């Protein structure tokens, strides 16, 4: 079995920003979810090596998981909020797709999700 490469956290040709709306998508959403008690298989990509699931990258071809999210905003890889918005909803939508419906891992990311919602209702205000 093989996972595929991550994706990608660096590049240094892509223009980057750092911007409030950023910031609270970092000390605001990320750690809200990352700190809760189902962050645990959203960590990092999935592993469908360790996890025996060798159709999961047949079935998914655009993942994303909060590791990379939070590499990606520690390192200043997006330009924009709806960048890093997209990533997190992409995760969501990831886990749904796959896995099925009442699933314990489904159980957990409409949890977190449920969290995100609450605090995108808050992303400040550009400036
Ligand atoms: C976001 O993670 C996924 O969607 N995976 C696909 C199968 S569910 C499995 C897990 C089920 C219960 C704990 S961990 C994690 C990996």
């Amino acid at each position: 079995s093989m996972n595929p490469p991550p994706p990608e956290t660096s590049n240094p040709n892509k223009p980057k920003r750092q911007t409030n709306q950023l910031q609270y998508l970092l000390r605001v959403v990320l750690k809200t979810l990352w700190k809760h008690q189902f962050a645990w298989p959203f960590q990092q990509p999935v592993d469908a090596v360790k996890l025996n699931l060798p159709d999961y990258y047949k079935i998914i071809k655009t993942p994303m998981d909060m590791g990379t999210i939070k590499k990606r905003l520690e390192n200043n890889y997006y330009w924009n909020a709806q960048e890093c918005i997209q990533d997190f909803n992409t995760m969501f939508t990831n886990c749904y797709i796959y896995n099925k419906p009442g699933d314990d891992i489904v159980l957990m990311a409409e949890a977190l999700e449920k969290l995100f919602l609450q605090k995108i209702n808050e992303l400040p205000t550009e400036e």
